[PDB]
């Protein structure tokens, strides 16, 4: 009764993705999927400890150095879901419609208030990139610029009482919209920038590295994952009656 196991991120958790996906790969497959959701970093060091026999995670770089190292065999890319831009309504930085750089680079212009989660996160750490890309200098020196050292839903809540600008996984967006009944005072002003995607992949733990992983199950999820139907199963998962992820697979 084949078991593969996956080490794969809190976010990707939260999302309730694998909760849809894990009982059509078992009737697909016969095999099933059992997860561990946790930070990235405790993610990939499960793959190096042979702990499990395939990640499903969303960290680029760390997943190239993962490979390099010959802990995984290969990055295959899945899906993506994004981050976005939220503000007031009304937009006092005047930023809707704007590319991310742009955007930052006005709301730093207006001296506009921008939540940082400042707390070493993921989302945290897609926030400092973006702001690495405009021209003006480092924001975070600015009065402007506060860091609550909190999660998404007290960022945005700080967002919302300080009319201020935040970046935001949409998952958590699309919660907090919800719990306003559809009708929150920060909407999305800034989104579908290819910076703002969220890249997931898939990685089988190398044999080489791990001797008794089950290559031949983390192959096979890789393979259901990357098929036409499961790529459109994956494009028309919702969130609370809205879309989520892009399936990309090559
Ligand atoms: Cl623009
Ligand atoms: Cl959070
Ligand atoms: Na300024």
């Amino acid at each position: 009764a084949p078991v593969l196991m996956m080490a794969t991120t809190t976010s990707t958790d939260n999302t309730g993705l694998l909760d849809d996906l894990a009982p059509q790969f078992t009737k697909d497959t016969g095999i099933e999927l059992r997860w561990t959701a946790v930070g990235t970093g405790k993610a990939l060091k499960m793959g190096e400890n042979c702990d499990v026999d395939i990640l499903l995670v969303h960290a680029p770089a760390a997943e190239k150095a993962f490979v390099d190292a010959g802990f995984g065999t290969a990055r295959t890319q899945l899906m993506y879901n994004d981050f976005v831009i939220i503000g007031p309504a009304a937009d006092p930085a005047g930023v809707k419609g704007m590319t991310v750089a742009a955007a930052l680079g006005k709301i730093a212009a207006d001296n506009a208030v921008f939540v940082s989660r400042g707390d070493n996160s993921g989302t945290h750490k897609m926030e400092k990139s973006l702001w690495k890309q405009i021209e003006g200098p480092s924001p975070e020196k600015e009065a402007w610029y506060v860091q609550t050292g909190q999660g998404m839903l007290r960022t945005i809540n700080v967002a919302a009482e300080k009319g201020g600008y935040t970046m935001t996984d949409r998952g958590t967006y699309i919660k907090y919209e919800a719990s306003m009944d559809g009708n929150p005072p920060l909407k999305i002003l800034v989104e579908g920038d290819k910076i703002l995607f969220n890249q997931y992949s898939a990685i089988p733990v190398n044999p080489a590295h791990c001797p008794k992983v089950k290559k031949d199950l983390a192959d096979k999820f890789v393979n259901w994952m990357a098929s036409p139907a499961t790529q459109k199963t994956i494009g028309d998962f919702k969130l609370m009656g809205k879309a989520l992820f892009t399936p990309n697979a090559e």
